[PDB]
């Protein structure tokens, strides 16, 4: 359960990270 920030989605598993969120989001 993670929460990708700078894009606004709620990533109930770890799913195929977003390129800024790898990031961003923590990843
Ligand atoms: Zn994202």
């Amino acid at each position: 359960m993670k929460a990708c920030l700078s894009c606004h989605q709620q990533i109930h598993r770890n799913a195929p990270i977003c390129p800024l969120c790898k990031a961003k989001s923590r990843s």
